[PDB]
């Protein structure tokens, strides 16, 4: 995924006049854990080629206690993957934010590096969860990254994905 500056600094204000949104969001997977004997176990990724999702987009509802709902709307939001256990197995994976709703807390006044989105997502026909851990954020540019985890069921695997992501947040 892209990064930030070097001197990537200070908040985002978010005026209440306005409306934004989430103009670029991209995740990099760096773990795929698969659940085995109930626990949740690390995987090699096999797939040499991009495993991230990119271009991900769409509006930054406002609700009525002023957090915000991000509303996916458009991107590529699904990747098939290939992981091995370590005994060999090589299982493929859906990763997958498809029709993300991710909202902050309450009263936002500025995107910070304290912010969070939290939220659920569709898995053909399953629902998933996912937190993003905003890390760091550029006030200038809207520029923001951090890291995030989900928790899914990809064909008949319970799956923890983790990783990092980057965004771009701007006024409608
Ligand atoms: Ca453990
Ligand atoms: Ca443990
Ligand atoms: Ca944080």
């Amino acid at each position: 995924c892209p990064t930030l500056d070097d001197t990537a600094r200070g908040a985002y204000p978010i005026d209440s006049s306005q409306t934004y949104r989430i103009a670029r969001l991209c995740l990099q997977p760096t773990t795929f854990l698969v659940k085995e004997n109930g626990e949740f176990v690390p995987t090699k990724l096999v797939t040499r080629e991009t495993t991230s999702l990119d271009q991900i987009q769409g509006e930054l509802k406002v609700n009525s206690d002023g957090s915000l709902t991000f509303v996916e709307e458009d991107g590529i939001d699904f990747q098939p993957v290939t992981v091995q256990m370590a005994g060999g197995e090589r299982i493929p994976l859906l990763f997958t934010v498809k029709n993300l709703v991710a909202s902050t807390q309450p009263n936002v006044t500025s995107i910070t590096t304290s912010t969070d989105f939290k939220g659920e997502f569709n898995v053909n026909g399953t629902k998933g969860q996912i937190s993003l851990n905003v890390a760091k954020v550029d006030g200038r540019t809207g520029e923001i990254a951090g890291t995030f985890e989900s928790e899914q069921l990809s064909n008949g695997h319970e799956v923890k994905i983790q990783g990092v992501f980057y965004a771009s947040i701007e006024p409608a």
